[PDB]
């Protein structure tokens, strides 16, 4: 599996406003083939960037979900997006490991 | 739930043995209190930094262990650690949402 995190940028006090978005959108990428869930991450020390870590079986299924259903699945809402900025980070997943 | 990613600084062609000793004391932290678990993520592109990403019940949980059990975890190996360098890069857990797969 891999891990694709977008990094986002947001204002100093957007943080609540970019929340509320993703809450009411979560359920956008639903149905995708590939998509192992996400999770979005609120930075509280050593980063200023929300996290939003996407879990992916393969970086074929991430590449398809890019090329399109991404753009559709962001479109359509309130126009001025908060964030100033993003940067993808890309991973695969070496170990996995449950607490037991 | 909270989430502490340990960003690692490896050597050029460190990526292996690094990814080796990790998978050798995968369950040294596996019964600690309010560990949910953990994933070891290879970069491959955007960051060069492998990414240790631990998964806590609380940053009360985490603050627990690496107060005395995190020290014991790591200890008793190899005399040469590979990484130059780390960065402890702490998340509070907003959304989790579930996918197709
Ligand atoms: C994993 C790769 C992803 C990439 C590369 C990506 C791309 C982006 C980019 C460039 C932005 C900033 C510009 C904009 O707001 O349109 C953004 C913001 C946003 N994205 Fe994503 N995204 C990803 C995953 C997700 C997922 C999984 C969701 C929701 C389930 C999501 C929902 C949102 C929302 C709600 C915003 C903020 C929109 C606003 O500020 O009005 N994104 N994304
Ligand atoms: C937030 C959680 C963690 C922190 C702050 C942390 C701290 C550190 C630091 C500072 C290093 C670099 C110095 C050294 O090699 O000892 C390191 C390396 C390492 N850590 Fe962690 N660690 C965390 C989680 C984990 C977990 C969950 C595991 C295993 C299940 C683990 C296993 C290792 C291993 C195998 C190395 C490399 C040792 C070597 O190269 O000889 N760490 N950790
Ligand atoms: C989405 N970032
Ligand atoms: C462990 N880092």
């Amino acid at each position: 599996p891999v891990v694709k995190i977008n990094a986002i940028e947001v204002p100093a006090g957007a943080g609540p406003e970019l929340e509320k978005r993703f809450a009411h959108r979560a359920h956008a990428v639903e149905n995708s083939p590939g998509f192992l869930g996400f999770q979005l991450l609120r930075p509280v020390k050593g980063e200023e960037r929300y996290f939003v870590v996407t879990h992916w079986e393969s970086d074929e299924a991430f590449q398809a979900w890019a090329n399109g259903p991404a753009i559709a699945a962001h479109a359509g809402h309130r126009a001025n997006p908060v964030a100033t900025g993003a940067s993808l980070l890309e991973f695969e997943v070496v170990l996995d490991v449950g607490g037991t």
